[PDB]
Protein backbone atom coordinates (compact mmCIF):
# COMPACT_ATOMS: atom_id res chain seq x y z
CA UNK A 1 0.00 0.00 0.00
CA UNK A 2 0.92 3.89 -1.10
CA UNK A 3 -0.55 6.86 -0.81
CA UNK A 4 -3.28 7.68 -4.14
CA UNK A 5 -0.70 9.45 -7.03
CA UNK A 6 -1.92 12.16 -9.29
CA UNK A 7 -1.97 10.08 -11.84
CA UNK A 8 -3.47 7.25 -10.37
CA UNK A 9 -6.67 9.77 -9.79
CA UNK A 10 -6.62 10.74 -13.16
CA UNK A 11 -6.92 7.35 -14.46
CA UNK A 12 -9.48 6.86 -11.87
CA UNK A 13 -11.42 9.72 -13.10
CA UNK A 14 -11.37 8.44 -16.90
CA UNK A 15 -12.76 5.27 -15.58
CA UNK A 16 -15.64 7.06 -13.90
CA UNK A 17 -16.33 9.01 -16.78
CA UNK A 18 -16.03 6.97 -19.50
CA UNK A 19 -16.40 3.47 -17.59
CA UNK A 20 -13.00 0.63 -18.04
CA UNK A 21 -10.09 1.99 -20.46
CA UNK A 22 -8.91 -0.69 -22.85
CA UNK A 23 -5.16 -1.86 -22.21
CA UNK A 24 -4.43 -0.28 -25.78
CA UNK A 25 -5.53 3.52 -24.12
CA UNK A 26 -3.97 2.60 -20.45
CA UNK A 27 -0.46 2.44 -22.31
CA UNK A 28 -0.52 4.91 -24.18
CA UNK A 29 -1.80 6.96 -20.86
CA UNK A 30 0.96 5.97 -19.31
CA UNK A 31 3.68 6.11 -21.28
CA UNK A 32 2.84 9.32 -23.23
CA UNK A 33 0.37 11.29 -20.85
CA UNK A 34 1.80 15.17 -21.17
CA UNK A 35 1.52 15.73 -17.42
CA UNK A 36 2.46 12.54 -16.12
CA UNK A 37 3.60 10.06 -19.01
CA UNK A 38 6.66 7.83 -18.13
CA UNK A 39 8.38 8.29 -21.52
CA UNK A 40 7.70 12.14 -21.59
CA UNK A 41 8.68 14.72 -19.02
CA UNK A 42 11.25 12.64 -16.14
CA UNK A 43 14.62 11.40 -17.85
CA UNK A 44 17.97 11.08 -15.77
CA UNK A 45 17.12 7.92 -13.68
CA UNK A 46 18.74 4.53 -14.70
CA UNK A 47 22.48 4.25 -16.65
CA UNK A 48 22.33 7.31 -19.43
CA UNK A 49 19.61 5.50 -21.87
CA UNK A 50 18.73 2.74 -19.07
CA UNK A 51 18.71 -0.36 -20.79
CA UNK A 52 21.35 -1.15 -23.14
CA UNK A 53 19.81 -2.38 -26.85
CA UNK A 54 21.47 -4.24 -29.51
CA UNK A 55 23.29 -0.75 -31.46
CA UNK A 56 24.68 0.53 -27.77
CA UNK A 57 25.96 -3.35 -27.14
CA UNK A 58 28.14 -3.60 -30.05
CA UNK A 59 29.29 -1.38 -33.17
CA UNK A 60 29.02 -5.37 -34.85
CA UNK A 61 24.96 -4.86 -34.86
CA UNK A 62 25.11 -1.40 -37.15
CA UNK A 63 27.47 -2.40 -39.22
CA UNK A 64 25.43 -5.51 -39.85
CA UNK A 65 22.64 -3.90 -40.41
CA UNK A 66 24.20 -0.89 -42.57
CA UNK A 67 25.75 -4.20 -45.24
CA UNK A 68 22.01 -5.55 -44.86
CA UNK A 69 20.86 -1.75 -46.19
CA UNK A 70 23.38 -1.75 -48.94
CA UNK A 71 23.10 -5.35 -49.88
CA UNK A 72 19.23 -4.79 -50.28
CA UNK A 73 19.57 -1.32 -52.08
CA UNK A 74 21.96 -3.43 -54.49
CA UNK A 75 19.00 -6.08 -55.27
CA UNK A 76 16.39 -3.45 -55.88
CA UNK A 77 18.62 -2.05 -58.58
CA UNK A 78 20.56 0.79 -56.99
CA UNK A 79 18.03 3.47 -57.16
CA UNK A 80 19.36 7.05 -57.47
CA UNK A 81 16.83 8.02 -54.77
CA UNK A 82 17.01 5.97 -51.20
CA UNK A 83 15.25 7.24 -48.32
CA UNK A 84 16.19 5.53 -45.11
CA UNK A 85 13.22 5.45 -42.41
CA UNK A 86 14.01 4.78 -38.61
CA UNK A 87 11.21 3.66 -36.50
CA UNK A 88 12.01 5.00 -32.60
CA UNK A 89 16.19 5.73 -33.42
CA UNK A 90 16.75 5.55 -29.67
CA UNK A 91 19.48 7.38 -28.96
CA UNK A 92 20.58 7.49 -33.11
CA UNK A 93 23.07 4.64 -32.49
CA UNK A 94 21.94 2.61 -35.03
CA UNK A 95 22.14 5.39 -37.57
CA UNK A 96 25.03 6.74 -36.25
CA UNK A 97 27.15 3.45 -36.94
CA UNK A 98 25.05 2.76 -40.66
CA UNK A 99 26.19 6.30 -41.65
CA UNK A 100 29.86 5.59 -40.28
CA UNK A 101 30.35 2.31 -41.98
CA UNK A 102 28.41 2.32 -44.82
CA UNK A 103 30.45 5.34 -46.21
CA UNK A 104 32.60 3.82 -48.07
CA UNK A 105 29.86 2.67 -50.38
CA UNK A 106 30.18 5.78 -52.65
CA UNK A 107 27.24 5.35 -54.67
CA UNK A 108 24.96 3.97 -52.41
CA UNK A 109 25.94 6.82 -50.02
CA UNK A 110 25.22 9.19 -52.48
CA UNK A 111 21.63 8.29 -53.05
CA UNK A 112 20.94 8.16 -49.31
CA UNK A 113 18.68 10.65 -47.36
CA UNK A 114 17.55 9.81 -43.73
CA UNK A 115 14.27 10.06 -41.74
CA UNK A 116 13.71 9.57 -38.48
CA UNK A 117 10.00 9.36 -37.05
CA UNK A 118 10.30 10.09 -33.27
CA UNK A 119 7.52 11.36 -31.19
CA UNK A 120 9.37 12.31 -28.53
CA UNK A 121 11.31 15.82 -27.74
CA UNK A 122 13.91 14.62 -25.73
CA UNK A 123 14.78 11.57 -27.78
CA UNK A 124 14.82 13.99 -31.00
CA UNK A 125 17.09 16.15 -28.96
CA UNK A 126 19.42 13.73 -28.04
CA UNK A 127 19.39 12.39 -31.80
CA UNK A 128 20.20 15.63 -33.05
CA UNK A 129 23.14 15.94 -31.12
CA UNK A 130 24.17 12.35 -31.70
CA UNK A 131 24.09 12.95 -35.48
CA UNK A 132 24.01 16.55 -36.90
CA UNK A 133 27.26 19.20 -37.74
CA UNK A 134 26.33 22.40 -36.11
CA UNK A 135 27.62 25.83 -37.28
CA UNK A 136 25.14 28.10 -34.82
CA UNK A 137 25.91 28.31 -31.04
CA UNK A 138 22.53 28.93 -30.08
CA UNK A 139 20.16 25.92 -30.94
CA UNK A 140 16.92 25.38 -30.58
CA UNK A 141 16.13 22.30 -31.49
CA UNK A 142 11.85 22.75 -31.90
CA UNK A 143 12.40 24.81 -34.85
CA UNK A 144 15.29 22.47 -36.46
CA UNK A 145 13.37 19.82 -38.07
CA UNK A 146 16.01 19.31 -41.05
CA UNK A 147 19.92 18.76 -40.60
CA UNK A 148 23.37 17.68 -42.28
CA UNK A 149 25.51 15.34 -41.10
CA UNK A 150 29.26 15.40 -40.82
CA UNK A 151 29.67 13.56 -43.80
CA UNK A 152 26.93 15.88 -45.91
CA UNK A 153 23.77 13.27 -45.39
CA UNK A 154 20.48 14.98 -44.89
CA UNK A 155 18.39 13.64 -41.59
CA UNK A 156 14.57 14.78 -41.28
CA UNK A 157 12.95 14.03 -38.11
CA UNK A 158 8.90 13.24 -38.50
CA UNK A 159 6.31 12.77 -35.48
CA UNK A 160 4.79 9.91 -37.63
CA UNK A 161 5.37 7.77 -40.51
CA UNK A 162 2.70 9.45 -42.73
CA UNK A 163 4.36 12.59 -42.83
CA UNK A 164 7.68 10.55 -44.16
CA UNK A 165 7.91 11.59 -48.07
CA UNK A 166 6.37 8.75 -50.59
CA UNK A 167 7.13 7.83 -53.92
CA UNK A 168 10.90 7.27 -53.64
CA UNK A 169 12.21 3.50 -52.85
CA UNK A 170 12.75 3.48 -49.08
CA UNK A 171 14.39 1.47 -46.66
CA UNK A 172 12.74 0.90 -43.21
CA UNK A 173 14.35 0.14 -39.69
CA UNK A 174 12.32 -0.76 -36.77
CA UNK A 175 14.96 -1.88 -33.73
CA UNK A 176 12.94 -2.22 -30.21
CA UNK A 177 10.49 -0.16 -31.63
CA UNK A 178 7.59 -2.57 -31.70
CA UNK A 179 7.62 -4.14 -27.98
CA UNK A 180 7.14 -0.24 -26.86
CA UNK A 181 4.20 -0.33 -28.96
CA UNK A 182 0.49 -0.35 -27.12
CA UNK A 183 -1.27 -3.82 -27.32
CA UNK A 184 -5.03 -5.03 -26.66
CA UNK A 185 -6.19 -7.92 -24.55
CA UNK A 186 -8.81 -10.27 -24.99
CA UNK A 187 -9.88 -13.38 -22.59
CA UNK A 188 -12.49 -16.06 -24.03
CA UNK A 189 -15.04 -16.78 -21.91
CA UNK A 190 -16.22 -20.28 -22.28
CA UNK A 191 -19.76 -19.18 -19.91
CA UNK A 192 -20.91 -16.59 -22.19
CA UNK A 193 -19.14 -18.49 -25.34
CA UNK A 194 -17.23 -15.71 -26.71
CA UNK A 195 -14.44 -13.23 -26.67
CA UNK A 196 -13.79 -10.43 -23.68
CA UNK A 197 -11.54 -7.19 -23.69
CA UNK A 198 -9.46 -7.07 -21.25
CA UNK A 199 -9.61 -3.07 -19.27
CA UNK A 200 -8.23 -0.74 -16.20
CA UNK A 201 -10.53 -0.03 -14.24
CA UNK A 202 -10.43 2.00 -10.80
CA UNK A 203 -9.94 -0.30 -7.94
CA UNK A 204 -12.17 0.96 -4.11
CA UNK A 205 -12.37 -3.01 -3.44
CA UNK A 206 -11.02 -3.56 -0.11
CA UNK A 207 -7.44 -5.21 0.08
CA UNK A 208 -7.84 -4.77 -3.86
CA UNK A 209 -3.82 -3.63 -3.34
CA UNK A 210 -3.92 -1.12 -6.09
CA UNK A 211 -5.85 1.94 -7.12
CA UNK A 212 -6.16 0.31 -10.28
CA UNK A 213 -7.22 -2.77 -11.48
CA UNK A 214 -7.81 -5.42 -14.32
CA UNK A 215 -11.36 -6.15 -15.47
CA UNK A 216 -13.44 -8.41 -18.01
CA UNK A 217 -15.28 -6.15 -20.68
CA UNK A 218 -19.37 -7.38 -20.38
CA UNK A 219 -19.15 -9.37 -23.46
CA UNK A 220 -17.57 -8.17 -26.75
CA UNK A 221 -16.14 -4.92 -27.14
CA UNK A 222 -16.02 -2.88 -30.26
CA UNK A 223 -12.93 -3.77 -30.41
CA UNK A 224 -13.34 -7.49 -29.71
CA UNK A 225 -15.90 -7.83 -32.75
CA UNK A 226 -13.60 -5.78 -35.09
CA UNK A 227 -10.76 -8.38 -34.21
CA UNK A 228 -12.16 -11.41 -33.92
CA UNK A 229 -11.09 -12.68 -37.42
CA UNK A 230 -7.60 -12.66 -36.10
CA UNK A 231 -8.34 -14.48 -32.37
CA UNK A 232 -7.93 -17.73 -31.94
CA UNK A 233 -11.19 -20.24 -33.00
CA UNK A 234 -10.01 -22.74 -30.32
CA UNK A 235 -11.58 -20.89 -27.57
CA UNK A 236 -10.84 -22.46 -24.24
CA UNK A 237 -12.12 -21.19 -20.99
CA UNK A 238 -9.46 -18.44 -19.93
CA UNK A 239 -7.37 -18.64 -23.08
CA UNK A 240 -5.71 -14.81 -23.19
CA UNK A 241 -3.83 -13.05 -25.93
CA UNK A 242 -1.72 -9.91 -26.22
CA UNK A 243 -2.77 -8.29 -30.20
CA UNK A 244 -0.27 -5.54 -31.35
CA UNK A 245 -3.10 -3.83 -33.17
CA UNK A 246 -0.90 -0.61 -33.50
CA UNK A 247 2.11 -2.47 -34.99
CA UNK A 248 -0.32 -4.17 -37.34
CA UNK A 249 -1.39 -0.65 -38.80
CA UNK A 250 2.22 0.32 -38.99
CA UNK A 251 3.07 -2.81 -40.97
CA UNK A 252 0.17 -1.98 -43.48
CA UNK A 253 1.58 1.29 -43.98
CA UNK A 254 4.90 0.03 -44.87
CA UNK A 255 3.52 -2.75 -46.66
CA UNK A 256 1.52 -0.25 -49.14
CA UNK A 257 4.14 1.78 -49.38
CA UNK A 258 6.38 -0.36 -50.45
CA UNK A 259 3.99 -1.90 -52.87
CA UNK A 260 3.64 1.52 -54.69
CA UNK A 261 7.19 2.76 -54.65
CA UNK A 262 9.64 -0.31 -53.75
CA UNK A 263 11.53 -0.42 -50.68
CA UNK A 264 12.50 -2.95 -47.64
CA UNK A 265 11.68 -2.75 -43.53
CA UNK A 266 13.97 -4.55 -41.19
CA UNK A 267 11.88 -5.29 -38.03
CA UNK A 268 14.64 -6.60 -35.34
CA UNK A 269 12.81 -7.28 -31.76
CA UNK A 270 12.42 -9.69 -28.97
CA UNK A 271 9.56 -12.04 -29.86
CA UNK A 272 7.76 -15.25 -30.89
CA UNK A 273 6.70 -16.93 -34.29
CA UNK A 274 3.24 -17.14 -32.89
CA UNK A 275 0.60 -15.69 -30.78
CA UNK A 276 1.86 -13.94 -27.76
CA UNK A 277 -0.55 -15.26 -24.68
CA UNK A 278 1.19 -13.33 -22.08
CA UNK A 279 4.16 -10.79 -22.04
CA UNK A 280 3.15 -7.35 -21.19
CA UNK A 281 6.07 -6.14 -18.59
CA UNK A 282 6.78 -3.38 -16.44
CA UNK A 283 10.46 -2.48 -15.47
CA UNK A 284 10.87 0.25 -12.89
CA UNK A 285 15.03 1.03 -11.88
CA UNK A 286 15.85 -2.67 -13.60
CA UNK A 287 13.44 -4.28 -10.97
CA UNK A 288 9.62 -6.42 -12.49
CA UNK A 289 7.15 -4.51 -10.80
CA UNK A 290 3.18 -4.85 -11.03
CA UNK A 291 1.84 -2.79 -14.35
CA UNK A 292 -0.71 -1.19 -12.43
CA UNK A 293 2.34 -0.06 -9.35
CA UNK A 294 2.06 3.56 -9.48
CA UNK A 295 1.70 3.55 -13.02
CA UNK A 296 3.52 6.26 -15.14
CA UNK A 297 6.84 5.26 -12.89
CA UNK A 298 7.91 2.04 -14.94
CA UNK A 299 8.57 1.40 -18.23
CA UNK A 300 5.65 -1.52 -20.51
CA UNK A 301 7.06 -3.52 -22.82
CA UNK A 302 5.67 -6.40 -25.25
CA UNK A 303 7.39 -9.72 -27.17
CA UNK A 304 6.32 -9.13 -30.60
CA UNK A 305 3.65 -11.74 -32.19
CA UNK A 306 6.18 -11.75 -35.85
CA UNK A 307 3.03 -14.14 -37.05
CA UNK A 308 0.84 -11.36 -37.00
CA UNK A 309 2.44 -9.32 -38.24
CA UNK A 310 3.31 -11.55 -41.13
CA UNK A 311 0.06 -12.73 -41.82
CA UNK A 312 -1.46 -9.03 -41.55
CA UNK A 313 0.71 -7.85 -44.49
CA UNK A 314 0.03 -11.28 -46.75
CA UNK A 315 -3.25 -10.60 -46.42
CA UNK A 316 -3.03 -7.33 -48.65
CA UNK A 317 -2.42 -9.16 -51.48
CA UNK A 318 -0.69 -7.09 -52.90
CA UNK A 319 3.29 -6.27 -54.40
CA UNK A 320 4.54 -6.61 -50.51
CA UNK A 321 4.88 -10.00 -48.61
CA UNK A 322 6.81 -10.49 -45.07
CA UNK A 323 9.53 -13.24 -44.85
CA UNK A 324 9.37 -15.03 -41.79
CA UNK A 325 11.28 -14.31 -38.67
CA UNK A 326 14.15 -15.70 -38.27
CA UNK A 327 16.74 -15.62 -35.21
CA UNK A 328 19.19 -12.22 -34.76
CA UNK A 329 22.24 -14.99 -34.36
CA UNK A 330 21.36 -16.63 -37.57
CA UNK A 331 20.50 -13.27 -39.15
CA UNK A 332 23.68 -11.68 -38.25
CA UNK A 333 25.93 -15.12 -39.01
CA UNK A 334 24.32 -14.87 -42.60
CA UNK A 335 25.47 -11.06 -42.82
CA UNK A 336 28.88 -12.11 -41.81
CA UNK A 337 29.22 -10.99 -38.59
CA UNK A 338 32.31 -13.20 -37.67
CA UNK A 339 34.24 -12.00 -40.64
CA UNK A 340 33.62 -8.52 -39.55
CA UNK A 341 34.58 -9.63 -35.95
CA UNK A 342 37.91 -10.83 -36.84
CA UNK A 343 38.79 -8.08 -39.00
CA UNK A 344 37.99 -5.34 -36.10
CA UNK A 345 39.53 -7.53 -33.83
CA UNK A 346 42.92 -7.77 -36.17
CA UNK A 347 43.22 -3.78 -36.22
CA UNK A 348 43.05 -3.66 -32.53
CA UNK A 349 45.91 -4.19 -30.77
CA UNK A 350 44.51 -4.45 -27.15
CA UNK A 351 43.41 -7.47 -25.46
CA UNK A 352 40.87 -5.67 -23.37
CA UNK A 353 39.47 -3.88 -26.51
CA UNK A 354 39.46 -7.58 -28.31
CA UNK A 355 37.94 -8.64 -24.92
CA UNK A 356 34.88 -6.43 -24.65
CA UNK A 357 34.17 -6.67 -28.68
CA UNK A 358 34.14 -10.06 -28.24
CA UNK A 359 31.44 -9.90 -25.73
CA UNK A 360 29.32 -7.72 -27.39
CA UNK A 361 29.48 -10.45 -30.20
CA UNK A 362 28.32 -13.37 -27.81
CA UNK A 363 25.70 -10.99 -26.30
CA UNK A 364 24.25 -10.20 -29.75
CA UNK A 365 24.60 -13.98 -31.08
CA UNK A 366 24.55 -16.52 -28.34
CA UNK A 367 21.31 -18.51 -27.48
CA UNK A 368 21.10 -17.83 -23.91
CA UNK A 369 22.06 -13.70 -24.79
CA UNK A 370 19.73 -12.00 -27.48
CA UNK A 371 20.58 -14.62 -30.70
CA UNK A 372 17.60 -16.25 -29.91
CA UNK A 373 14.51 -14.21 -28.26
CA UNK A 374 15.55 -11.44 -30.82
CA UNK A 375 14.38 -11.88 -33.92
CA UNK A 376 13.96 -9.91 -37.18
CA UNK A 377 11.30 -10.27 -39.46
CA UNK A 378 11.28 -8.30 -43.16
CA UNK A 379 8.52 -6.21 -45.14
CA UNK A 380 9.72 -6.50 -48.98
CA UNK A 381 8.73 -6.75 -52.74
CA UNK A 382 7.21 -10.28 -53.30
CA UNK A 383 9.78 -10.23 -56.57
CA UNK A 384 12.79 -9.48 -54.98
CA UNK A 385 14.65 -11.75 -52.62
CA UNK A 386 15.82 -10.85 -48.93
CA UNK A 387 19.04 -10.95 -48.00
CA UNK A 388 19.68 -12.74 -44.71
CA UNK A 389 16.73 -15.00 -44.66
CA UNK A 390 17.52 -18.08 -46.31
CA UNK A 391 16.55 -19.97 -42.95
CA UNK A 392 13.09 -17.86 -43.37
CA UNK A 393 10.46 -21.24 -43.00
CA UNK A 394 7.40 -21.24 -45.58
CA UNK A 395 4.05 -21.66 -43.99
CA UNK A 396 1.85 -23.24 -46.35
CA UNK A 397 -1.46 -22.53 -44.50
CA UNK A 398 -0.96 -18.92 -45.29
CA UNK A 399 0.35 -18.86 -48.23
CA UNK A 400 -1.97 -17.99 -51.70
CA UNK A 401 -2.94 -21.31 -52.62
Amino acid sequence: KYPITDFEKYLQDITKVRGPMSIDTFIKEVLTNPKYGYYMNKDVFGKGGDFITAPEVSQLFGEMIGIWCVATWEAMGKPKKLQIVEMGPGRGTLMKDILRSTKVFKEFYDSISVHLVEASPANKKTQKQNLLYFKDKAINFDHKTIGETPNGIKVTWVGKLEEVPTDIPTLFLAQEFFDALPIHVFRFSREKNDWCEVLVDEDITEHGEYYLRFVQSKGPTLMTTAVKHLLPEFGLDGYQVELGLAGLAISQQIANRIDKSGGAALIIDYGYDKIVKSSLQAIRDHEFVDILDKPGTADLSVWVDFQTIRKTVKLLKNKSTAIGPVDQGIFLKEMGIEHRLAQIGRKLDSNEKFEELVMGYKKLVDPKEMGTNYKVITICDKNITPIGFSTSKTYDDEDLM
